[PDB]
């Protein structure tokens, strides 16, 4: 408690550090409605700015993580780089920590990128994925060309986009879409964020930082990127917490930012 | 019927919107002379302008799919950003269609170069495969660096390379220079490319064209040409009827560009 | 002989063209204080200019590879694009010859980081690694982001950054920070560095060249740097020597540059 409702369609809470997302239309299989957008979108900007949040898990009410669009311009960028659709996806590469998605059931087209701005993804073996955008006469726009890239072949991209066909969550995981197989895949993500939020937060912010840019740019430009994200960390407070407490074998208790 | 053939080297038939490429010098193994580029090149300049071509399938006549150079200025950009032996592999990227070849026997230096050219590879367990020249005392320079960067591992790319070794086309799967392991790659191409066929042309060669171009814009700039491809299809006739045979779960009626 | 030995922390031995660099604290897990830097970075650069070395193995003395920092400004350019850290990892990417690391027991931090500027490597199955930073709240910044991006996923970088978490041997060949497990590495390392060193050096060194440059070029200017490559080489009388020593069966006898 608080449940933070957003367009009735998301729900967050939060508990010791960790922020839970559930996309919550669960009897339309959370298919991306005009509100589950807005409703996306407003509950990754509310994170923005929630102190102390220091990791987020993201998954599906009900049967499925997210049957994609719902059948009931473009080019304007109305959320910074992004225009409103592809933020549904990108807010969670932006915020400035890690997220975790936890993938069942259905998860075609918009839901299958709105999963692939997560940091890492878990998924049940018998999940159901497909680049679906083809099937209607579409591409993929909501800024999985920009988040396939680091982990998915090229080959194997074309191949699905083409093809449209369905995978399971077990291929999922070899072709690169999801990072780990699991029978409870939110409870494995609520693992994992357990253990980020055990972490120096501005360390861990400052890694997903050169995580995220680091593809972009230059071999010079990435190792300038290190040495000034190494230069806010070094002898700073927590930075000699996270040592002591590293020597002291305990867990380091942090300032958030 | 027609058999369009190309400089005695390449033949050309088009049928149900798949034309089916072949290298066509059994007797020399497919290998590269003067006559066998320029073939290449020039089948694959027809293909830019055919209409209602809506896949390509590439493979080699006889035993092998190509054996590379035949022994018997560089710089100088004869084909846009190509000279015409790196234009041999690029050309089949820069088709609007999407290009399935199939890889059986021989693949080596400059035939595996051509056939990473392709979106998507079938190829035999037992084909034998290798980046060939560092034998010769030379790179390979026939764009296979453009090419097998989104497959390749960096330390996979750099040890084949300097050791120029053999691998087989399980191997090759598994490294990235092969997409899928079949049998008979001709009849696993084919149906691919059938498959493919099926899908609105207009979707497909925009997703072509996201894919290949994604690799190198920035993140931002990834976003702006997903949204501005996406704005040529949306509302389009053909997307309108990928939307509607998809309703009616039949095929789609499409009109070529 | 000689042994060449550097700030007493790292040894070079040359013969028949490969050169063994052995850190060489191995009381200390070769851990990095002030002077293993300086050993690192001194070893590395006098290898830019002996002449007739074409191939490199490094490797660690005694029970491991390296332990990591030694726990007794960053944004200084000291070493061209690098800093004195970066560049410890940085040299071996750099030199014109391959590098071929050989990685047993732990190797952790700033000694994955080094192992990580080898061009390819090899590991021992339970091996210990880890990307450690984090734990002391600092963010990998001795060039990992530069050099892992062309071997391992965007998801599982994030993840073994964020947890810090310790994975084998094994694994690291799975998520891409090795290339090959050997129960004894040391000995995979010299039998590929000798293969290498075989070759045409010039033919290698061009391969290793467009191999550093072409994951930051565009399509057009990866191209051309092929051209550019290849234009040095073909015709060149080490070149010459490969297609002769080629069609006679035997080894090329090539002059060093």
């Amino acid at each position: 408690m608080p449940n933070m409702n957003f367009h009735d369609r998301v729900s967050v809470t939060i508990e010791d550090h960790v922020a839970h997302v559930l996309l919550d239309r669960a009897d339309k299989m959370n298919a991306l409605d005009d509100a589950m957008f807005e409703g996306i979108v407003a509950a990754g900007h509310h994170l923005h700015s929630v102190k102390g949040v220091r990791c987020v898990v993201l998954s599906g009410a009900g049967r499925s993580f997210c049957a994609g669009l719902d059948l009931s311009s473009l080019t304007e960028r109305t959320h910074g780089n992004a225009n409103r659709a592809q933020q549904a996806a990108m807010v969670w590469r932006k915020l400035p920590m890690p997220v975790i998605a936890a993938v069942h059931g259905v998860c075609f087209g918009g839901g299958l990128q709105v999963a692939s701005g997560a940091d890492i993804r878990f998924i049940t073996p018998d999940a159901r994925l497909a680049v679906m955008e083809v099937k209607w006469g579409l591409v993929p726009d909501m800024a999985g060309y920009a988040l396939w890239r680091g982990n998915v072949r090229d080959d194997v991209l074309r191949e699905l986009t083409y093809t449209h066909r369905e995978f399971s969550g077990e291929e999922a995981v070899r072709f690169g879409f999801a990072t780990h197989v699991a029978d409870d895949p939110l409870a494995g993500a609520m693992e994992l964020a357990r253990v980020v939020a055990e972490k120096s937060p501005n360390a861990v912010r400052g890694a997903k930082t050169l995580s995220n840019r680091a593809p972009d740019l230059t071999v010079d430009d990435v190792l300038m990127a290190e040495s000034i994200a190494q230069h806010e960390l070094m002898y700073s407070r927590n930075q000699m917490e996270a040592v002591k407490a590293g020597m002291e074998k305990r867990a380091g208790d942090f300032v958030d930012p």
